[PDB]
């Protein structure tokens, strides 16, 4: 009777119950063999047998219930393929026999956990980044932007910038430790020349971090620097656009009508915007590339780690939403 | 038993019941579709399957009544087709199954509104504007003048006029905003020069405007440059005359019996000839185009906005009309 909540990511996957505030399993997206493989790349299902794999755990050794005993909700990647969502379907009432199921589109989910049925969603995760522009609950297609520079390029481009300090992070066990930095001590400069600027001049930007094994080490510039990746992903080899003149892009690609309220509604979603101050940088970089009399606001809420499975788990509880579902008898019928 | 009155305009409709004091319901001539549809243009009706959504939202949603069960007080624009009034007619008749009705001249209604059957009535709406001559209460078809140029075209004006100010009044929600401005703080000036003059060189003729979202703006000599397009409206391309001019023109149109008291009877109708001063400029600019011997009177009553629709339900109450209706069983009889 009680209906789930399944956010499937590239990195992690967080599940949970509707009607729940978080969700209670959140559990790494991998198969291990020998060695591990994430099934999920660029926020999109690449290996399916995997995937059931990961669904099997779900169901059976995190939330501990009967598939069959409960509706359960998807997520997925925006401008996921058709053939990729009918294969999810077919898996849900045929492998794991659901009474019934729906995919929702993952950045959608981000802003009516906000509060907002309208507005500019910006969903950095750790396989994929997507500037999803949505309209009375309906996400524009072909205003979406996609990037293929997450927390895990990010993790990989610190473990490199590290490696100039002298410091030895290359096996995967340590990129871990080099993650934990990541999500621990770096932060968004407002300013990339004036930060390095103080980190030439001064200690000061420095931090101390304790590894596993006791010993301590320390980074400077690092911080912001590798960060910063997401507004010049030129740093890392990528003739791409940054965050900022995506989300621009995306918002020039809309209707003119609805540009003002893109503007003043920039939600925030994925553990990737995390960083501490992004939300100045993304103001003031958003500010100059737009007009002057335009008013801009980003939306950055504590919980953004998790604004996707608690989007679902809200819509999964609305009583507008129950007509939407599909019924395993409306799939064996209608396929 | 009881009779309605329905005032369909191109900007708003205004309906109630015959014998009110006012109409008890008020709203846009809209349909959305993705967006927004005016089935009224100009005063005239150009799409009959929208129109019928509003007469229907009129009926059950806005009056709550059964349109068999009252008798129907239709308006409609002057020198409206015939094709287009016994279209009207066979829609109520058939589609709503009126037991009665009848459609009145909008112009002449309000006339009656003030308590007169002669005079020359001034009524600019949303979407046109009328010179109607009328004598004896019947409105003298040679002589009335129209003119594409009411609130709408003038809300537009303002918003660019606006814009070379530095503000940015693009999209059709800031479009209302506008609108709100016009009609809050806008005014006639008695003379143009001099009122650009002392909006030069002081600042006595500004005003400050609370926007929906608590900033403030200023505005000068907007306030009255964007009413003046009536008296010019090459101001906006318009090589037509302006409304003092085509006033004029109206008169020496009719016989010359009746001008004096033409002239005398000058009523005004209609949402744009609320703004404050225009009464003081209607007299200057007309006393000078006519006769110095000429006694000029312009009359424009408190609740003008609703003259037309105060003026049906006064002749919808009246004896003398009561004959003029047509029976369900006369259309279905004479056609
Ligand atoms: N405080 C933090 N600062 C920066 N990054 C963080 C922080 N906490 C978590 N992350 C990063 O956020 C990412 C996880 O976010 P999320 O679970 O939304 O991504 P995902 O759903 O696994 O992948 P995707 O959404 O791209 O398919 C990881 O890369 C992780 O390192
Ligand atoms: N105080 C005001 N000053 C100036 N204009 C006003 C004021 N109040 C309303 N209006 C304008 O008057 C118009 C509405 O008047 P009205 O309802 O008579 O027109 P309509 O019947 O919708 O259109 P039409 O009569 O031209 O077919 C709108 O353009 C509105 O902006
Ligand atoms: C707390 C935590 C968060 C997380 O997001 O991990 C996810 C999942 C993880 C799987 C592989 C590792 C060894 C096993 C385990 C771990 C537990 C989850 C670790 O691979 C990531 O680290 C990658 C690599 S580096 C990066 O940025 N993404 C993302
Ligand atoms: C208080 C009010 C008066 C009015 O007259 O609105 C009418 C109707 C309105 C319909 C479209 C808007 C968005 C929806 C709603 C609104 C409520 C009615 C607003 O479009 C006008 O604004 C046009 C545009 S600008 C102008 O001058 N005429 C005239
Ligand atoms: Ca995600
Ligand atoms: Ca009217």
């Amino acid at each position: 009777t009680t209906a789930l909540v399944c956010d499937n990511g590239s990195g992690l996957v967080k599940a949970g119950f509707a009607g729940d505030d978080a969700p209670r399993a959140v559990f790494p997206s991998i198969v291990g063999r020998p060695t591990l493989k994430y099934p999920i790349e660029h926020g999109i299902i690449t290996n399916w047998d995997d995937m059931e794999k990961i669904w099997h755990h779900t169901f059976y050794n995190e939330l501990r219930v009967a598939p069959e005993e409960h509706p359960t909700l998807l997520t997925e990647a925006p401008l996921n393929p058709k053939a990729n969502r009918e294969k999810m379907t077919q898996i849900m009432f045929e492998t794991f026999n659901v009474p019934a199921m729906y995919v929702a589109i993952q950045a959608v989910l981000s802003l009516y956990a906000s509060g907002r049925t309208t507005g500019i969603v910006l969903d950095s995760g750790d396989g994929v980044t997507h500037n999803v522009p949505i309209y009375e609950g309906y996400a524009l297609p072909h205003a979406i932007m996609r990037l293929d520079l997450a927390g895990r390029d990010l993790t990989d481009y610190l473990m490199k910038i590290l490696t100039e300090r002298g410091y030895s992070f290359v096996t995967t066990a340590e990129r871990e430790i080099v993650r934990d930095i990541k999500e621990k001590l770096c932060y968004v400069a407002l300013d990339f020349e004036n930060e390095m600027a103080t980190a030439a001049s001064s200690s000061s930007l420095e931090k101390s971090y304790e590894l596993p094994d006791g010993q301590v080490i320390t980074i400077g510039n690092e911080r912001f620097r590798c960060p910063e990746t997401l507004f010049q992903p030129s740093f890392i080899g990528m003739e791409s656009a940054g965050i900022h003149e995506t989300t621009y892009n995306s918002i020039m690609k809309c209707d003119i009508d609805i540009r003002k309220d893109l503007y003043a509604n920039n939600v925030m979603s994925g553990g990737t915007t995390m960083y501490p101050g992004i939300a100045d940088r993304m103001q003031k970089e958003i500010t100059a590339l737009a007009p002057s009399t335009m008013k801009i606001k980003i939306i950055a809420p504590p919980e953004r780690k998790y604004s996707v499975w608690i989007g679902g788990s809200i819509l999964a509880s609305l009583s507008t939403f129950q007509q939407m579902w599909i019924t395993k008898q409306e799939y064996d019928e209608a396929g």
